[PDB]
């Protein structure tokens, strides 16, 4: 299989998380930052297997990770998965790390950017206002209901969510408002490029600009993905416009720049097909792997 | 003892609640409405023993109830009021007025579009729970993650266990002014809201804002003489409290909202005896047959 490695990280409470590692290609120029990709809610995106391809063909050592589980999700479990993989890279010796995150995973990333030592953060259609996005996505503001009148589960695809556990954590760990985001983002030093989709009914672009406007370093940029809505896997043109945008941003930011009109090597359909089928091989591999304690 | 009867209601889940009943004085004109008084948080107010005195000396049959228990959450407050109301209903009592003050008045505004009450009178009643608690406790604790909260919060004499209380505020939407404004909006119950002239804890502008969302328009705001939020600051502030609410209960029992009404005022010996009767009631509640409710 192209040498992508399956890792099982076993966090001390009986929780497990899977990490998919893809090494850089043999003779491309050196890339200083290791890339972390939050690939938990990315079922419909084949867990970003093709983005890891686009990045290793361009020189990056990639780690993709999913969510902690106990053999349902709250935003705090997403935050703990990212902090677990991150401390494991640090102890394997990795020092320079960039992070890419999209949609709901981007809210989890904005939450720790004033606490984590990251070389950069890139987000795509990232949610800044959880309550408003979940309203737009589900057709109703379920967070306005008494907790005990909640439907048993909600379907926010990427996955499905147990309503009470998840809504209780929103309020208790204050994930819910645009202000909780702006408070977090405010004192960061991490460079950030934010891609918004053009026809995105779920993430208000003005709210993204407002969040960028609170980053007191003024060291950020917003760019837009053409003719896309929130669904980045809508068709193959919207998908590769995401892949190429995020790869030029990873290359620019790896070199301290925020201007993304940069050159890159693009995988062809055959390489991308091999990466898709090679994911099924990895899923079977991870069936029997030694957990690594964390 | 003066005639107050104690009762212990046990609800179907093993929580008890205490109700103190004072019948009207014998030869005074009939009063159509029984009065319920939320008295759980009124330790410093001697659990409203003298307001009951004032009221029964004027013909009202009064019930005062505490909070359900086997710490407190606002929903426990709402279930305690709903339990006693439902219990009085089973006794065939039909016309029921309610008096609530401070924290308890928020509980009262939560259910006033669901209960058939003849009227509601509130004193220094909180319309915006998050803002009052910031003012009372010095800091907005509701802005912290639940796991960084202190063990207890000391609110107005009573200690509040912080995790269970803050979880319930968000979960049952007790926290904002808007939640109050939604519950109050379609009410048919007449309301007199008394505010204190220099209350730091409750903003008068927000009480007027609440009253202004009551579509029927039959409500009135009157203000108490001095008072800060503390109705038991001194004997003058306290008697202005007792006196204002007695005129409002008299006037509203006859469908009026203007309180320049005559009333009978207990003297000091009658209020003292009510205070001592409270010790007597508190002791014998343990040798009282629980009533199912």
């Amino acid at each position: 299989q192209c040498k992508t490695i399956a890792h099982v990280l076993r966090v001390n409470n009986g929780q497990e998380l899977h990490v998919w590692e893809t090494p850089p290609k043999e003779n491309v120029p050196f890339k200083n930052n290791t890339i972390l990709i939050a690939s938990g809610f990315a079922r419909r995106m084949d867990h970003f297997a093709g983005l890891a391809e686009y990045l290793s063909t361009n020189g990056f050592h990639v780690f993709r990770y999913d969510s902690l589980h106990h053999v349902e999700f709250t935003m705090t479990t997403g935050k703990n998965s990212l902090c677990t993989v991150y401390h494991w890279l640090q102890t394997k010796g990795t020092q320079n790390i960039g992070l890419i995150a999209a949609s709901l995973s981007a809210r989890v990333a904005y939450e720790v950017i004033s606490d984590l030592e990251l070389s950069f953060l890139i987000t795509a259609v990232g949610v800044v206002n959880l309550r408003d996005t979940l309203e737009k996505a589900l057709g109703f503001d379920y967070l306005s209901l008494p907790i005990d009148e909640l439907p048993n589960d909600l379907d926010f695809e990427g996955h499905k969510l147990g309503s009470e556990v998840f809504v209780r954590d929103c309020f208790e760990h204050h994930w819910d408002t645009l202000d909780s985001t702006l408070d977090k983002v405010a004192n960061t030093s991490v460079p950030l490029i934010a891609f918004t989709a053009n026809n995105d009914d779920w993430v208000k672009q003005e709210e993204v600009y407002d969040m960028l406007a609170h980053i007191r370093t003024g060291h950020c940029k917003l760019y837009s993905l053409l003719g896309s809505s929130h669904d980045l896997g809508e068709n193959l043109v919207v998908l590769r416009n995401f892949y190429q945008s995020v790869t030029k941003a990873a290359i620019a930011m790896d070199g301290g720049s925020l201007e993304i009109d940069v050159d890159f090597i693009e995988p062809d359909f055959e390489q991308l097909t091999i990466a898709t089928v090679n994911e099924r091989r990895l899923k079977a591999e991870i069936e029997n792997r030694t957990p690594e304690m964390a």
